[PDB]
């Protein structure tokens, strides 16, 4: 689902439309979410939602538009994850990192914006959320579950702006060696944060998952919260 009428252009004159959720009052800081795999779903309405419950305004932007415009699919039918996983496989990486910093400076500027922008990212969007904290566009940055962290280790030096990462201690994509690897490597960078939940998988925060695990995205949840509220005014 997204909002009717908006439109995000990119550095590349690339369109693209985002699910938007409007502060309860203005101002108040915009956090960008960036999705997970399956596009601009149920989990992101409910983000959304959540968010501006918590005194932000929310920005989700339909980061599959360079592939399929509109993609909203539901991890419960296996034919939309597979639908998923072909769109995840061929998704551009720095396109995404661009459309990010679009959907930034987007944010920045709403009206009741009160000029500080936060990103959070589940799944794919973890993965960009890195990406983008090296980047530097943002005020802080948040990523849940993203995928290939040990192979962006390059980049822990140039991030100059807080960014905090939750992972699952029974991710399979994150396995002992890897967790070892990001562990050590983001350790060198005290703007940064990674906490790992044991017992946790993958989807550990995704209200719906067989991974969900209620204890453990609460506790991701409230540092979440805790870690964005000083950009509140």
């Amino acid at each position: 689902m997204l909002t009717e009428g908006i439109s995000i252009q990119s550095y590349d004159g690339h369109t693209f439309g985002a699910l938007v959720g409007s502060p309860a009052k203005a101002p108040a800081p915009v956090i960008v979410i960036a999705h997970e795999i399956l596009g601009v779903n149920a989990f992101m309405r409910e983000t959304v939602s959540w968010l501006v419950d918590q005194g932000y305004a929310a920005v989700c932007p339909d980061l599959y538009a360079r592939q399929a415009p509109g993609t909203a699919l539901d991890p419960q039918d296996e034919a939309q994850r597979e639908q998923a996983y072909k769109l995840w496989q061929a998704f551009d990486m720095e396109a995404g990192v661009g459309d990010l910093e679009a959907a930034i400076r987007y944010a920045r500027h709403l009206p009741y914006s009160n000029g500080k922008v936060g990103l959070v990212g589940y799944s794919l969007g973890g993965a960009l959320a890195f990406l983008v904290a090296a980047k530097g566009c943002v005020d802080r940055a948040v990523g849940y579950c993203g995928v290939g962290l040990e192979k962006q280790l390059d980049k822990v030096p140039e991030v100059k702006h807080p960014a905090l990462f939750h992972m699952g201690g029974q991710d399979h994509f994150v396995p002992a060696p890897s967790r070892q690897l990001i562990t050590e490597g983001f350790g060198a960078n005290p703007l940064l944060q990674v906490h790992w939940y044991e017992g946790a998988g993958h989807s550990f925060a995704r209200t719906g998952s067989s991974d969900y695990v209620a204890s453990a995205a609460a506790l991701a949840n409230e540092r979440t919260l805790d870690f964005l509220a000083p950009l509140q005014s």
